[PDB]
């Protein structure tokens, strides 16, 4: 019949994300071309990119170039690949992002933003960048400045 228990054992393609967190992008160069899954997720719920070790930029272009996931991301916390670039101090790998439609625009769950979490943690060059790449107070432009007093009205 029809065997069944859970853990369920399927190892889709994830060469190209292995390769990029082991800052190996030799591995990758060789797999993108050789027909990497440019839209392959990995168990590690870290993207194709987000998992590149966030230290070889030159990676996310292989993948991102191709076709990798610079806007998808984690369903628990949103953990976008635009943490990776900051959350690791790497500029190159946002300035990709970007050059590809990049979705500098998320919130990690409870993180606020990607472009805080790297001034908070300790990527300047990034988190500056970031605020001019991702933008902010867009939708509001009318107090700029927290909740301003008076109960604001809310229609949706």
């Amino acid at each position: 019949m029809e065997p069944a228990a859970g853990s369920s054992m399927e190892p889709s393609a994830d060469w190209l994300a292995t390769a990029a967190a082991r800052g190996r992008v030799e591995e990758v160069r060789a797999l993108l071309e050789a027909g990497a899954l440019p839209n392959a997720p990995n168990s590690y719920g870290r993207r194709p990119i987000q998992v590149m070790m966030m230290g070889s930029a030159r990676v996310a272009e292989l993948l991102l170039l191709h076709g990798a996931e610079p806007n998808c991301a984690d369903p628990a916390t949103l953990t976008r690949p635009v943490h990776d670039a900051a959350r690791e101090g790497f500029l190159d790998t946002l300035v990709v992002l970007h050059r590809a439609g990049a979705r500098l625009d998320v919130r990690d769950a409870w993180g606020r933003l990607p472009v805080d979490l790297a001034e908070e943690l300790g990527h300047r060059d990034v988190a500056r960048y970031l605020r001019a790449a991702a933008g902010g107070t867009r939708g509001s432009n009318h107090a700029r400045i927290d909740a301003a007093e008076g109960p604001s009205d809310i229609p949706d």
